[PDB]
């Protein structure tokens, strides 16, 4: 009930604002993570990762992680301003959500009370 893409319709930031977003895309394929990043240019920005369903939660890892062998690489992405105004998800690359509706429509993830608001495309 998770697989295809999920545009990004906005961000309810706890307070009430509401930030329209058109440019951002999460896919999600049998553990395998894939967000997207749009340009009305004709190209895209892409990120991949895996995900975790645990109870009432996903845990969204991006690839790669900050492993012994892969902690140069992982520090060459988590400091890009690409990561930093995409996800925001700080030094670690992972974030976990509470999912607060899923359906083959909406989903509605929530992290520290702002709520990510998806459409499936």
């Amino acid at each position: 009930d998770w697989v295809g893409k999920w545009q990004l319709r906005e961000y309810q930031y706890p307070d009430g604002k509401v930030q329209k977003v058109d440019s951002i895309f999460y896919g999600f394929q049998k553990g395998s993570f894939l967000a997207y990043c749009m340009n009305k240019s004709g190209s895209y920005e892409g990120f991949y990762g895996y995900y975790k369903l645990k109870d009432d939660e996903i845990s969204i890892t991006l690839w790669p992680d900050n492993s012994s062998g892969n902690e140069a690489a992982h520090e060459e992405l988590v400091n890009s301003a690409s990561y930093k105004n995409f996800f925001g998800w700080g030094d670690t690359g992972e974030r976990t959500f509470k999912v607060e509706e899923l359906t083959d429509k909406k989903m509605r993830l929530n992290y520290e009370g702002t709520k990510y608001v998806f459409r499936k495309y």
